């Protein structure tokens, strides 16, 4: 149909990375390592391809790049050698990560979202599970397919904006700071909602600088137009150890 189309004989689904459709570790044109997401006919093809249409209008360093499609369905993109942020934080790598390596990822994620912000788009499902990791702590926003991650106005009235994503980023920090634990521990969905409305907000994680929890609390402000742009968030996490915590010192796990 368009310049992105590719012949299925270019691909080679070498390893099955996950389930679903599903995700494989193919190889485009037998020389390029890539990731292949397939579809098991359950949604419409034109519905499944909506994910590809969007990836053609967004090209940034902290965003997983689209390479080519197969409308007869395959979606080819760059390959992130270390799976999602979740698996990574929960793997045996998560014990070696400290605040600096975690703020560095938080900031990169904020940057791809700063691009999104400028592009006037909204991700809607910004969370650790949809943030891929590659070599040298590289991170990129992604997608494949969550009230504990969704902003009040969004889940309650469908009011999804980039400010609702700012809410989700805030919840991402608790994931990076807890290294993979589910937000709002011990609480069930319709208990999270009834609670957050009442003013509740997650407490500062163990060994997490109160200045970093301060930022979370800004990403969780009740009034949407009060949360920060990703532009502020990115810069904030870029200057963290100089402007905010210049006396920081390594801890047991943070
Ligand atoms: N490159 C990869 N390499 C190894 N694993 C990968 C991927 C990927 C990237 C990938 C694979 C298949 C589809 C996508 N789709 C999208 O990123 N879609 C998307 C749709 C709209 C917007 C955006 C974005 F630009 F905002 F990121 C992204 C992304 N996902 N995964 C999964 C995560 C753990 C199980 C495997």
């Amino acid at each position: 149909k368009d310049a992105w189309e590719i012949p299925r004989e270019s691909l080679r689904l070498e390893v099955k990375l996950g389930q679903g459709g599903e995700v494989w570790m193919g190889t485009w044109n037998g020389t390029t390592r890539v990731a292949i997401k397939t579809l098991k006919p359950t949604m419409s093809p034109e519905a499944f391809l909506q994910e590809a249409q969007v990836m053609k209008k967004l090209r940034h360093e902290k965003l997983v790049q689209l390479y080519a499609v197969v409308s007869e369905i395959y979606i080819v993109t760059e390959y992130m050698s270390k799976g999602s942020l979740l698996d990574f934080l929960k793997g045996e790598m998560g014990k070696y990560l400290r605040l600096p390596q975690l703020v560095d990822m938080a900031a990169q994620i904020a940057s791809g979202m700063a691009y999104v912000e400028r592009m006037n788009y909204v991700h809607r499902d910004l969370r650790a599970a949809n943030i891929l990791v590659g070599e040298n702590l590289v991170c990129k926003v992604a997608d494949f397919g969550p009230i504990k991650w969704t902003a009040p106005e969004a889940a309650l009235y469908g009011r999804f904006t980039i400010k609702s994503d700012v809410w989700s980023f805030g919840i991402l920090l608790t994931e990076l700071t807890t290294k993979g634990r589910v937000p709002y521990p011990g609480m069930v969905n319709r208990e999270v909602l009834d609670q957050v409305e009442r003013g509740y907000r997650m407490p500062c994680p163990p060994e997490c600088p109160e200045s970093l929890h301060d930022l979370m609390c800004q990403c969780w402000r009740k009034d949407p137009e009060e949360r920060p742009t990703f532009e502020y968030l990115q810069a904030f996490l870029e200057d963290y150890f100089t402007s905010t915590e210049p006396q920081y010192q390594p801890g047991e796990n943070l």
